[PDB]
């Protein structure tokens, strides 16, 4: 089997991408944030505290003839940005772009943190990291991809995120028309539960490539590109007037600037992020200070190849017995 679904930016900055997911019978379609940095499929629901729902579409398990309470199971998650959610668990039929999993754990939120409530466009998350990170207790549950893997034509999914435009998540096949050149594959460590890999270096604009190992994660659920402070300083030093602002929370730059590109290495191959992809717009409405899309990872503990980086590539998440990552230009 295969599946193919369009993913759409939630706003004009590409702050996140939503993908429609069919849950239950008859189908209830919710728009979920596909997150290769986490491993829970959780949804706003009829059980979510009413004051914490503000415009989201909710899953109502009592209206699904295939929903079954997973007795005793609870979940609770905290994300790298400080947001969180928790609740109970059902199993139900879940379909993405024509690919159907029966018995998928659907984690129903009883509580969500304010940042989720305040974002009316995201109805939940669909985790695509390794199932070892799933938070369901006392019986850990598998991700949608792990449940589907054996049925897929090939045990892979691909992320093809658009710049200011829709893109595609494919399951079970590699669309050879969706990229240019060849796909360069690179080794993955699953020891932390992530799609963790080592970039071979970077360049700023037309500058020379610096060969240096940068370990980090491919994370579709993170907006920006988080790299070591040395690399990030080298990038913003090429933008007149750019500076790190403690009060804003990162590098800002004059909105009048033209940003240079940023290149990252994948083996001997190179992925070029155009400068425009690095502009996240005014820090507040009407400001002439703009927020940068490359930020320091120093306070995180891990480097994160988020959407800013991934949207410049066609990315293969190869879930074979020994997983690998593939990157192609497009």
């Amino acid at each position: 089997s295969t599946g193919s679904a369009t993913t759409t930016p939630i706003d004009s900055l590409d702050d996140a991408y939503i993908t429609p997911v069919q849950i239950g019978t008859p189908a209830q379609t919710l728009n979920l944030d596909f997150d290769t940095g986490s491993s829970d499929l959780w949804v706003f629901s009829s059980e979510t505290t009413a004051s914490e729902v503000d415009g989201q579409t909710i899953y109502t398990p009592s209206k699904s003839t295939t929903a079954k309470l997973l007795s005793g199971a609870t979940w609770s998650i905290s994300y790298g940005d400080g947001s969180s959610s928790s609740g109970d668990v059902y199993t139900d039929t879940v379909s993405v772009g024509g690919l159907t999993v029966t018995g998928q754990a659907v984690e129903s939120a009883k509580k969500v943190s304010s940042s989720f409530t305040e974002d009316s466009t995201i109805d939940g998350l669909l985790g695509l990291a390794f199932s070892t990170l799933n938070t369901v207790s006392p019986t850990q549950q598998k991700t949608f991809f792990d449940n589907a893997k054996a049925s897929l034509d090939s045990p892979v999914f691909t992320a093809d995120l658009g710049y200011h435009a829709p893109g595609t998540y494919n399951f079970g096949f590699i669309d050879t028309t969706a990229y240019t050149g060849s796909i360069t594959y690179t080794a993955v460590s699953t020891k932390q539960g992530f799609w963790e890999w080592t970039s071979t270096g970077y360049a700023v604009g037309s500058g020379t490539f610096k060969s240096t190992s940068i370990d980090g994660i491919a994370d579709t659920g993170t907006t920006l590109l988080y790299l070591p402070a040395t690399v990030v300083s080298a990038y913003w030093a090429q933008v007149s007037g750019a500076k790190s602002s403690s009060s804003v929370g990162g590098y800002v730059f004059p909105c009048s600037a033209t940003l240079p590109s940023f290149t990252f290495g994948v083996g001997s191959a190179r992925i070029v992020i155009p400068g425009d992809y690095i502009d996240f717009g005014p820090i507040s409405t009407g400001s002439s200070s703009c927020f940068g899309g490359i930020q320091s990872s120093a306070g995180i503990g891990i480097n994160i190849f988020g959407d800013v980086a991934l949207k410049a590539a066609f990315v293969v998440f190869n879930g074979a017995t020994t997983p690998t990552l593939g990157f192609a230009s497009k």
